[PDB]
């Protein structure tokens, strides 16, 4: 049998530094885990031992840290370089920046193929971005070739900014010609790169005819064998073996995020490109692997110009920004109605007849607001300000709730109310009226929020039945602070963008802010 | 006796073309007034027959039409510079465009002194503009010299974007050395040429021994000397005879606003330069006065530039602007909140440690807004859409009210409700509920502004005997759409920024707008 030994990272999210355990900031260093300098000692230690090593990323590079507020892509192209990646698929977060700051810097820097099969372009763009993306690559590995088909999630116009132009088509619809094709040119051992998120990645191992394996990403699936190495709790084994409907066994993998772990699979290929067997498990990349020295000191290097960016004004605030306890966990704060005010803000993408918006409302524990801001250095609001109130590297995410389980959660953020608990809900497009004369669970006595399928946004009462999207802190979605219903009755969840990004963001862009308390929150 | 001619305008506010007889845009030419070109005319007949003529203005010439949007104050220079004016006084208006946009392009520009005496500078700002602005000038006229001494409101940090560095100093207090000092260098005919308001003026010439005239502004005062020739109301004779403290007459002059008038008066000095006589009146520039035929020309090829910014886009919106009447005439609607919202950002200046802004409040009558904008010219807004919201070219003024005055505005808002009448109010730093089925002047029953004095914003209830900063239109102000209230108990009124400019800068600043209803208004 050929063995091919498939390394695989998606979701690092802009983690070219170690982090904690937990994927933030790196403090006890003896603790710390992943960045690329391990990464890079891992993957050289592998590629030194097996004949035949692919290093596969199934996108969502960008995004994450300072990094890539800073960089905006120019540390992926020269950090993926350097680790000698053979293939990326293109993720949501790889629109981040528009088409423009795709094309420049990472598809025109990068040394590998960046790959998918459903993204097609018109009219000048498509001039201007053709062949710089593949729908695959053919690679050599030792003796043989191996196909490498790319996608990328169908949902990617509301979860990222790729423009008006690209169409994302449906996954399997476009993947199945390709790979189609490559059998006609006698590639008969294929992977599947990319990503949609566990769930689509299983439907493409059931229904797309001569995948071998299907490496994906986007939904931050853990998968493990065995005991888990850390705090992750597996969704299933690694890999997760789907019975094709052309009855073949196809494993599918994913590798978590943020370069915590290193996706690793050995699969056994036939003379025909049929897998034999297949088995692996992702690599925990913690303190006993070290970081590669001359990588660690490229890091620092780099390191210099985020430290000095950090400290200098985003823009002005004319207003106290009030993230105390005292306000955010007990009533209407103007910190919380700030940030929910940028979370609309970073969530506006591109619409059609049938809403101004797809997204108008946001929630936000007080529990996750940790700081002030005091307007009086001149106003000036820096990063390093920011990251004192948002400080657990967090992100802002879209779900979609029932109306019965955002009422839930209003009232849970009330349940034991005066004893200064996180749950307390800061709030963006709702209006809550509570009564805490009530009983705990029926303090609601209004609820309104804003409209999404209208020309003109206005409140209307909330609807039980109905189906709502929500910007929310990944901590709540996780069900934390509580927040239990919302991580069992979620019907779908996306990762966003880092919250310290979205507040810098719209700070940047406003100039001169000054958030009021205005009601969105009332006691009875 | 020696006789000098004092040419007067002020307050001209970017009326470079000629208007209709309410200074708005000029429709049926027969019945249009002022203009550059028809005041070329009428100076240039005078100067023709007058042997000792001073061409002079008092200031506000930035600010008022599409042309300062635009050009920005070179239009001013050019115009100004081709009818030949002597002198100017800086007027408040002068530094809606900061210091940098008076320097340039006005002070590098003008071929004649601008003055201030009142105005001074600290650190490299007093370097980088030292002379480009006079306290005063001593200009010869025939075979003798004349002084003319300017001043400036004091009250301008409030009143347009002059920035932290320029102090404005109390007019008395700064003329009198400089009149003193005029004295000790053998001239002994003095003109204050200034731009604080009649009620200062008068003051002026009360207070400042040597001043012989004063020729002022920024009140838009209209003062005649017999029948009026057209529909401006007189607020006393002209000139208006001060006596002064040293126990002379001093006439005290203004003219109106918008060019429609052209200053005329003239005084008789004895030998030692006390004034014999004066008289006058100011000139109605109607149409048949004939408009300069070179000038005409100039200002349409000027026109170029003004008709195809028109058309471009200033930004986007996301949402239909519902400025229907049957909303805005009936209840909150989102044009009206937009506008609302452009003019509180328009009027944030500068603030000390004892308010956040000086002014959050904001109303506008539902009769001026005329015209929805539909989002659907790929959300495209230009200011030929704003013109059709905001046709009649007025501005957006700060008056003090008090709160009583402010409760019975927002009851004659609601008096006769149903048949949709323009008084119904949009707000923006107010929140109002009405109960329709008490009595008319009784409907109000909650009404809470947006606090000032305070760190963070938030709204608490009017209060009746509290003093409340309001933006409004001048229609308003005014006493339109019967708000006599408004006009008779107003405590401080100054003339603000263009209706259009004010909206316009707001969209572009926010490149995308998605204003809501979001219940500012409310009915039992
Ligand atoms: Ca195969
Ligand atoms: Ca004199
Ligand atoms: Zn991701
Ligand atoms: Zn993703
Ligand atoms: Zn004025
Ligand atoms: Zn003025």
């Amino acid at each position: 049998p050929w063995e091919l030994t498939i390394l695989h990272t998606n979701d690092v999210h802009s983690r070219l530094e170690q982090t904690s355990e937990d994927s933030s900031k790196c403090v006890d260093a003896s603790r710390c885990m992943g960045g690329v300098a391990r990464l890079f000692t891992k993957v050289q230690q592998i590629r030194r031992a097996e004949p035949n090593v692919l290093l596969l990323d199934a996108g969502d590079q960008y995004q994450g840290t300072i990094w890539f507020t800073v960089y905006k892509g120019a540390e992926v192209a020269h950090f993926m370089n350097a680790l000698r990646y053979d293939a990326m698929a293109l993720g949501n977060h790889e629109f981040d920046n528009g088409v423009e700051g795709l094309i420049e810097p990472l598809l025109k820097e990068a040394k590998f193929p960046i790959l998918s099969a459903n993204i097609s372009a018109s009219g000048p763009l498509a001039s201007q971005i053709s062949g710089l993306y593949l729908p695959y690559k053919v690679l050599p590995v030792g003796d043989e070739v191996v196909g490498i088909v790319g996608y990328t999630s169908k949902e990617t116009p509301f979860l990222s900014n790729p423009g008006t132009n690209l169409v994302f088509e449906d996954e399997i619809t476009a993947l199945q010609p390709e790979v189609d094709k490559l059998k006609t040119l006698n590639v008969n051992k294929i992977i599947a790169l990319g990503h949609s998120g566990f769930e689509m990645d299983k439907l493409i191992a059931q229904k797309v005819r001569g995948v071998d394996v299907v490496v994906g990403g986007h939904s931050n699936t853990f998968l493990y064998t065995g005991n888990p190495p850390s705090k992750e709790v597996p969704a299933g084994k690694y890999p997760f073996i789907v019975t094709s409907d052309d009855g073949r066994k196809v494993p599918v993998v994913q590798a978590y995020a943020f370069g915590k772990y290193l996706g690793y699979l050995k699969i056994e290929f036939d003379e025909r490109g049929n897998v034999i067997s297949s088995h692996g498990n992702p690599i925990l990349l913690d303190s006993s692997i070290p970081e590669d020295p001359s990588i660690k000191a490229d890091i620092n290097k780099w390191r210099i110009k985020l430290d000095d960016y950090s400290t200098q004004e985003l823009g002005k605030t004319i207003v106290y920004l009030d993230g105390s306890s005292q306000s955010c966990r007990f009533r209407e704060c103007n910190m919380g109605n700030l940030i929910c005010d940028a979370m609309i803000n970073n969530n506006l993408r591109h619409a059609d007849e049938m809403f101004w918006n797809h997204v108008s409302m946001c929630i936000l524990n007080g529990g996750g607001i940790r700081s002030p801001i005091d307007e009086r250095n001149d106003g000036t609001i820096t990063w390093e300000n920011l990251a004192a109130v948002l400080p657990f590297g967090g992100t802002f995410d879209l779900v979609q709730l029932k109306g019965s389980t955002l009422k839930k959660a209003f009232e849970h953020s009330v349940h034991r109310y005066g004893q200064s608990t996180g749950e307390f809900l800061q709030v963006g497009g709702i209006h809550v009226v509570y009564d805490l004369s009530r009983k705990p669970g029926d303090r609601v006595v209004k609820l309104d929020v804003l409209c999404t399928s209208c020309r003109v946004p206005s409140y209307d009462p909330l609807k039980m039945d109905e189906v709502y999207k929500v910007i929310l802190p990944n901590f709540l979605a996780n069900g934390g602070d509580g927040f239990q219903m919302i991580k069992d009755e979620l019907l779908r969840h996306d990762s966003g963008d880092q919250d310290i990004n979205v507040v810098s963001t719209y700070i940047s862009k406003m100039k001169v802010i000054y958030p009021a308390v205005e009601g969105r929150i009332k006691f009875s």
